[PDB]
This record gives structure tokens, C-alpha cells and sequence, in this order.
């Protein structure tokens, strides 16, 4: 159909690879936990001649997938990662891709978290980004952090090239009815930090949420409307 695909599409162990903007990929992996199987998203952004990764696939086997589906698709190599919070749908796979040769990051404070989660640790500390509203250059990107949300380290990429604002998991696609995996989450602050992108991305054209459907900028919003309706009740 070349829409985009959806969880029950995706086997688990398999990665699709979907064309957001020129030299801008998303990609789509599935994983089972606690008995229930979601989809998630990551983000390929073109380098030149290189690749720059956003997130791993979601677990070892997965992140393998994903490298070679690159390889299939791409022919680029991915000589760069970040992570872009703690939880193993962004760091689950970090050792496939460090022994893959890719250079891992994350903030200081992804590390720790990851370190005490038990999760896989990307080697480089991302400097520059321990306070809300804080931005730093990444080859074709800027990692923006916006203040605790869906977790206290969640980082947002923007690909200026494009106008590409990928929000990760502090961002929530639009058919949602819940506020996903809120375990690590400051519901209070989450919509104090969804201001912050808001403000600082006006000219975003397609939002990526870190599980979901792409769309416009109206999924900030609705994440901040689903975020209180959680928070309330
Ligand atoms: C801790 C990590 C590894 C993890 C594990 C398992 C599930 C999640 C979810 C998640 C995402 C979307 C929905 C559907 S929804 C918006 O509620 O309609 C749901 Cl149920 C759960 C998330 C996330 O929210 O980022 N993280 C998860
Ligand atoms: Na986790
Ligand atoms: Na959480
Ligand atoms: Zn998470
Ligand atoms: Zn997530």
C-alpha cells in the first residue's frame, strides 16, 4: 500500500524502512513485552555518504535486522547512534550496533538510567543538554531536550533539511486513547515540556512519534490532551 505499517504487519525480528523526506528514513520494528506485542520507531537521517541512526530497532536480533535492511535498502553506512531515552526500545541493541563498529551516544543521564535499568549502555556522554530547552548540533540533526515528560531524560531530533521533528516517546501518535507506557513518566510536567517543542519547532512539517503513525503538528497537542486525560483519571 506504501502507507505506513502498522504493529500487526510487522513480524517480530522483522524491520521495515519508510521514506519520510529526502535523506530521511523512519524505521519500524515490533517487540513483545509482558505478553503483548507494540510497534516502535527509530529515525536514519543522511550524513553525506554516512548514515546518522535515531534509536535502535527494539532488541539484539531486531537491531541486526535493521542493519542489514539499511544495507538492502540504503547501501550507506551507519557510522553514528543516539539513543534518546533509557528504556530498551531505544538502547535495547546498542551492543549489535557498538560491535557493528557504529558509535553509540546518549546524555549523561540516559547512561545512568540505562546503567541502573540493567539496559545496554551507548559509550559516549552527549554534553550540552541537562537543561529544558537546551540544543546541540549532531551531524544533520539537533537534539533538543525539553524538560522530563515521558521520562526525565527524553530527547527530541529535528532535521532541519526537512523540517522533520521527531519527538520519540515524549510524543504520542494521533489515534491514541492513553498515554502509553507511563511507568518512568512526570505526567505533571509532560505538558510544560510539549510547550517547550511546540515553541521551539513551529516549523515542523511531520512530527514521528516514538510508537505510532507519523502526522503533523497536531500530535503535540493531542499528546499534551491525552497526557492530562491520564493524569486526571
Ligand atoms: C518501557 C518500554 C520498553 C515499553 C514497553 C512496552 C510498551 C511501551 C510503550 C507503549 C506505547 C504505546 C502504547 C499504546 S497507547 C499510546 O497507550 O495508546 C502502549 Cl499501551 C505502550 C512505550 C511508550 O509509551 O513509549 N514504551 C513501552
Ligand atoms: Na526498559
Ligand atoms: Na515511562
Ligand atoms: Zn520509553
Ligand atoms: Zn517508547
Amino acid at each position: 500500500s506504501g502507507e505506513y505499517p502498522t504493529v500487526n504487519e510487522i513480524p517480530v525480528g522483522e524491520v521495515r524502512l519508510y521514506q519520510i523526506a529526502d535523506g530521511v528514513w523512519s524505521h519500524i520494528a515490533t517487540q513483545s513485552f509482558d505478553g503483548a506485542v507494540y510497534p516502535s520507531n527509530g529515525l536514519i537521517v543522511r550524513d553525506g555518504d554516512e548514515l546518522l541512526l535515531i534509536d535502535t530497532a527494539w532488541g539484539a536480533k531486531n537491531t541486526a535486522a535493521l542493519l542489514a535492511e539499511i544495507e538492502k535498502q540504503i547501501g550507506l553506512p551507519v557510522t553514528r547512534a543516539v539513543s534518546t531515552h533509557f528504556h530498551d526500545d531505544r538502547v535495547g541493541g546498542v551492543d549489535v550496533l557498538r560491535a557493528a563498529g557504529v558509535a553509540t551516544y546518549a546524555s549523561p543521564s540516559t547512561r545512568r538510567l540505562a546503567e541502573a535499568e540493567g539496559n545496554e549502555i551507548p559509550t559516549h556522554s552527549l554534553e550540552g543538554l541537562s537543561s529544558s530547552g537546551d540544543a546541540v548540533r549532531f551531524g544533520p540533526v539537533e537534539l533538543f531536550y525539553p524538560g522530563a515528560a515521558h521520562s526525565t531524560d527524553n530527547l527530541v531530533v529535528y532535521v532541519p533539511s526537512a523540517n522533520v521533528l521527531y519527538g520519540g516517546c515524549a510524543v504520542h501518535e494521533l489515534s491514541s486513547t492513553s498515554a502509553g507506557n507511563v511507568a518512568d513518566a512526570d505526567l505533571a510536567e509532560w505538558p510544560t515540556s510539549v510547550e517547550r517543542i511546540q515553541k521551539h519547532y513551529p516549523e515542523a512539517e511531520v512530527v514521528i512519534p516514538g510508537h505510532g503513525l507519523p502526522g503533523g503538528l497536531d500530535l503535540l497537542q493531542h499528546t499534551a490532551n491525552v497526557v492530562k486525560a491520564h493524569k486526571n483519571r
